[PDB]
């Protein structure tokens, strides 16, 4: 096993961790700036986090897609090495008053998420916590689906003293997660993108959501959301999991809507 993990392991001579400085001033907890040296001697700016882990490492290392956050490696508390994301999380970015993304830009972000999700689904990977705050943006504003495998619990803060509104009806009732339940969460994420990061169901309790959805009540169309995109969101919130579109069908449908702008 210590053999099979070698290609995931980063040698202490290849990584300089800057333990004296955190990224995003506490927003992501104790995540440090880091410098990783590759085989050609190129310096890679990275984010280093302190945390059977060696196995989630092997699997995550082989997951490569431009819309999925990659795992740069692990250093043996053991350390998780990830690419540096210049513009932090997607929820934070769309909420920031300073930024003015267009309806096209917002749809483009949703398409990149669908592409990242289409790739994870093909590798039979179930996310379980898909939401705007769990997606990152790099220097070129490329969306990376994050908060899975070794990069999970990004927002778990240490003290001294379930994302139910993104969950599918069957997941709320049986605690079982599938690709079809990630399709439901993707619908909620599209709704967040179109509302520029507004909270879903603000007047409904986390305990009242099951009864609210069983009554056939759903998130309402955002003001600036095109009609075909809203039709796609409602398909994602269908009560029968088998009736929901697949992630590949989502990419096809969303890319054709994106191309009309
Ligand atoms: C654990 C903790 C934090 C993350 C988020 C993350 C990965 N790279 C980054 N670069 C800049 C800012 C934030 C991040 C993922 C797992
Ligand atoms: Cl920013």
């Amino acid at each position: 096993l210590v053999q099979a993990v070698q290609h995931v392991v980063i040698g202490p001579s290849s990584l300089i961790v800057h333990f004296n400085e955190v990224i995003g001033r506490g927003h992501f907890g104790c995540v440090y700036h880091g410098t990783l040296l590759d085989n050609d001697g190129k310096k890679i700016h990275c984010a280093v986090k302190s945390l059977q882990f060696l196995t989630e490492g092997i699997i995550m290392k082989d997951f490569s897609h431009p819309n999925v956050l990659s795992l740069l490696g692990i250093c043996l508390s053991p350390l998780v090495v990830l690419p540096y994301m210049k513009h932090g999380d997607l929820r934070n970015f769309i909420r920031n008053e300073t930024h003015n993304p267009t309806v096209k830009d917002l749809i483009g972000f949703g398409l990149q998420v669908a592409k990242g999700m289409k790739y994870l689904a093909s590798k039979k990977f179930v996310h379980r916590d898909l939401a705007a705050r769990n997606c990152m943006l790099d220097e070129k504003f490329t969306v990376k689906v994050a908060d899975f495998g070794l990069a999970r619990d990004m927002y778990d803060k240490e003290y001294y003293s379930l994302p139910v509104k993104w969950m599918a009806l069957e997941s709320l009732q049986t605690q079982k997660f599938t690709t079809k339940s990630d399709v439901w969460s993707f619908g909620v994420l599209l709704w967040e993108l179109m509302t520029r990061g507004a909270p879903p169901y603000p007047d409904v309790n986390t305990f009242d959501i099951t009864v609210y959805l069983l009554q056939g009540r759903r998130l309402l169309q955002p003001e600036y959301c095109p009609d075909p995109l809203y039709e796609v969101m409602l398909k994602c919130w269908h009560p029968k999991a088998e009736m929901r579109p697949s992630f590949s069908e989502l990419v096809s449908r969303i890319s054709a809507i994106f191309s009309t702008f």
